[PDB]
């Protein structure tokens, strides 16, 4: 008996054609590439079921749209173009991140195609987006590498943060939704049920840097029990073998974030001034402290 709020499914099919590129699939969401019939511009269409696990989720979807809308001025966060609705689904028409997941750069296979320069620029862009979110009292709470996309891979483009499905305000309760992330990506405070902090996102940025640089998962074990022990003890491989091609400054950056006590983690703003991320574009003329006069 529910009335629909967003633009009709008839309008969706009038304005867009879905392509044979299925981009993603979870239990209650599907992402498909679509094309504007008028312009030829590619978009991502995310189909969110309004009913999940026997719960009505339209209010939660509205909240997630409210968060995307707030980030429209931030180019590090995926842009929302339009919204449609049918009996079962709310459909987000998103900016299409043609490079796909940054997770692809963390596989041993693409190690060779990704530079130190590249990792520094991608971490800096992720920090710019997370800074913007934290200044607006938004904690993402699902910053796995599968939720950071790229505008292109050949050549390497710009990052786009996606999937605000878990996002909250600072100090909201850590309940079931929280503690059902992918186990190897959960912060220690989530395992202890502590109130939400911006510091949880900073833990996840540490994991992203670790995976981009080592091509290995810092916390995953043979089973969930082992994963949860690795997180809760912060048992991370910093061996000479794993880090032989990783700079000390990158190690320092990671080791500052992967710490048990969230209050000891640096903020996004402090991370943006980290010595690792300070780099001069060699094609620019540097103006040194000793002036010609
Ligand atoms: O899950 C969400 O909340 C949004 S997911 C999404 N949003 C915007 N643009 C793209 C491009 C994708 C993409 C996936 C895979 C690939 C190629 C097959 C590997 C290329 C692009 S997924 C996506």
């Amino acid at each position: 008996t529910e009335n629909l709020y967003f633009q009709s499914m008839e309008n969706f099919n009038n304005f867009y054609i879905l392509t044979s590129k299925e981009l993603g699939r979870g239990k209650f969401a599907v992402v498909r590439q679509c094309i504007s019939k008028s312009t030829g511009q590619e978009y991502a269409a995310k189909f969110l079921k309004k009913r999940r696990r026997g719960q009505d989720c339209r209010a939660e979807i509205l909240h997630e749209i409210a968060v995307l809308e707030l980030a429209k001025s931030c180019p590090r966060v995926i842009n929302l173009h339009e919204v449609y609705e049918n009996t079962s689904e709310i459909i987000l028409i998103l900016e299409y991140a043609a490079g796909g997941e940054i997770f692809s750069l963390c596989l041993p296979e693409l190690a060779e195609m990704v530079s130190e320069n590249d990792v520094i620029r991608l971490i800096k862009q992720i920090l710019e987006g997370v800074y913007y979110l934290h200044q607006n009292n938004i904690v993402h709470l699902d910053l796995k590498p599968q939720n950071i996309l790229l505008s292109s891979i050949y050549p390497l483009g710009d990052i786009k943060i996606v999937d605000f499905g878990m996002s909250r305000k600072i100090g909201h309760a850590c309940e079931l939704r929280e503690i059902m992330g992918t186990p190897e990506y959960l912060a220690p405070e989530i395992l202890n049920y502590d109130p939400i902090t911006t510091a949880t996102d900073m833990w996840n940025i540490g994991i992203i840097a670790y995976m981009l640089l080592t091509h290995t998962s810092p916390f995953v074990g043979e089973d969930n029990q082992e994963t949860y022990l690795n997180i809760s003890q912060v048992n991370v491989d910093y061996s000479e073998e794993t880090f032989s091609s990783v700079s000390q400054l990158a190690t320092d950056f990671i080791q500052s974030l992967l710490v048990k006590n969230p209050e000891k983690r640096p903020t996004a703003e402090i991370c943006l001034s980290h010595s690792w991320l300070q780099q001069w574009d060699f094609e620019n003329l540097f103006h040194p402290e000793e002036t010609s006069s």
